[PDB]
């Protein structure tokens, strides 16, 4: 890689609100950026312990551990050392509403990413303020070109306690802070597991594995 | 399969209209439901020569010919011999919507589909009434149970003419006419071609490979 | 007017499915289009009974009908003789979409609607189905001029059956067939009420008071 | 009033983003609560020159100075001195999407508004970042009861440099922090006008006019 090490770090420092309730939180993770693997720790430093499902933002806390194979250009990866920042807007079936962005660097051998979450209109007798989340299903980007930026969507779920989905729409902006070689039509799929946690979420652990691929039927 | 053979030939009947203009079509099909394998031959019977893209219409000439594995629940060929239905809304980015109901029912050795097209607001100066889409990129299918129906979603994208893209986001409603075993979380990827036409598209050939599977990384 | 009489009567025929069940509707209506009055009787000529609540439909059943003050251009009237189009797009907020097309003509003192109407993923369970509406709240339609059409949006609002509403987003383009003077940012109010029907809802009768207007506070 | 005075002042701390670019906004205000009259000044005291239009921030710098007629009740004013929280989502038609939160309090004589502001997905040369949007054509709120809370929708639109209008949909719900008396449905006019500013909107003045009522026709 030149700039992105085959075994990396990184620190998140997330900032936001949901349905006014303001709230900050940190982690450390670790991965291989070229294997697509990676884990994190989550802290709620402030405005903890949160009145909402933490699944709505365990997505929010990492592109570069993304593992592509050599004839798909990566674009995240070729943003270094410069980096990039993403722009996410999440449309969920009760009428919820999240806007999220990051600002994503790098120094030596860890990753910085800086995070602004804002989610409302969350109902309080829904899956999310009453917290009957348990995770999300594994996911399937959809990823094109466009103006310079990558662009993906993917139809993401959260599993219902007691049977069932609560569905949620993921559109997310890439954007490079320098032009680099634009990928073509692709998919990144994904599995994002809580591991671990706290009684009341202010810790948590989390685990992802992501593997960018071309159309399976082609 | 007991009531679908291994070999199928199927009818398609479709009227509609699009920003208003009216047109009818019939087609002849055939394919390995088991396969997943697929091609059909339409002929525009009235209101030809179309004014609009062909390619908004060619999603909607026969979901039994998708290959499932044998460890996923086949929603659509458990139907019948009842059969089932299928509603359609298609959001294109530059704001046009699509409606659009099958009825799919079985005779023999022969499946016949009545469908019912209605779209609007295409602009006029836009891909679709100037006809610069050159053809569906292969898709991704998110489908999960619900209500005893299976719903599905997914993030279509017309390829233009001088490059780029032109947005579609399909949500398809299947509607078995009797209860069936229900599948888990998994996908469908297609990949829809026009293999043949004449001039003025009043003529088309399709083919089709539909392969259901669960998700890749899990 | 030159072209509308003070006095003038109209024929609906419209045509659509709802979750798959097609239908027929005949309506004679009349009116002063100068005074925004209207009234017009239904008769669902086939597939009846209808299994849906019948205020979807009442929507679709005569803008040359709107009061217009004299220093706001009335861009439908202008169209005359040579008449216009409207297409509109219903989303409900429980996922039903609508999309519906008609055509306006003269002839003589009548009024001729042709009217398309395609519905769908409206829930089993749900008020349309269960015919639990009971008519729609008074409206205000935001009107402005873009390439030489007319374009309306409108949060409509169904009264339920034990109090609450069911609301229906509206977005209308009008299409006037030659080219008219364009009119300004303003707003029609409307009134829309069913005095009259059947037990079955297989004859109706309709009211509705339709007034154009300039921002209120401006 | 009693907790309101017929004359108030009110203090406004806005915070936020726009695709990334973080800001910081105080302003102060003043007006009639009872005759919807209101005026207001801001200072960009963190983040400026703003490099995106000023116009997506001016409706998010005051309920409380909406003139309500005595049959209405006002479901704002009620609320205090224990206040209420607004939460809103706008969406704009070239894809842009911001979610603000507010939380209005009392103390004596003034009001304080807190606000968090996340917008993003603007693009790059669009009407907002290219700063060609001339302020807000005067605006209809639709709004009904619902689960004890005020819901807002409208559908507001920005004058475009060399004419035409860039379209945004609003929606917002007032959450007060005590039950009150609520109102059924109807509309608030009003009429957003910048009326100083300096060169770069690093400091400008906002005036409004707010009024409710019920349907004009009904």
């Amino acid at each position: 890689g030149g700039v992105i090490a085959t075994q990396m770090t990184y620190k998140v420092y997330m900032s936001g609100t949901v349905n006014g309730h303001y709230f900050e939180v940190e982690g450390d993770g670790k991965g291989r950026p070229y294997e697509g693997e990676q884990t994190v720790k989550l802290t709620v430093t402030k405005g903890g312990p949160l009145p909402f499902a933490w699944d709505i933002l365990s997505p929010q806390c990492s592109i570069p551990f993304t593992k592509y194979p050599e004839d798909i250009p990566d674009y995240v990866k070729q943003s270094f050392p410069e980096g990039f920042t993403w722009e996410r807007i999440m449309n969920f079936e009760d009428g919820a509403v999240c806007t999220v962005s990051n600002d994503s660097s790098i120094q030596g051998n860890c990753f910085t990413y800086h995070v602004k979450f804002s989610g409302l209109n969350f109902p309080p007798n829904g899956p999310v303020m009453q917290k009957k989340t348990q995770g999300w299903e594994p996911s399937s980007e959809r990823l094109f070109a466009r103006g310079g930026m990558l662009i993906g969507n993917n139809f993401m779920a959260l599993k219902l306690e007691g049977g069932g989905h609560y569905l949620c729409e993921f559109k997310t902006t890439y954007k490079a802070k320098k032009p680099v070689k634009m990928p073509g039509y692709h998919y990144v799929d994904r599995k994002l597991d809580v591991t671990n946690h706290n009684k009341d979420y202010t810790s948590v652990e989390q685990c992802e594995i992501s593997i960018a691929r071309k159309p399976v039927v082609a």
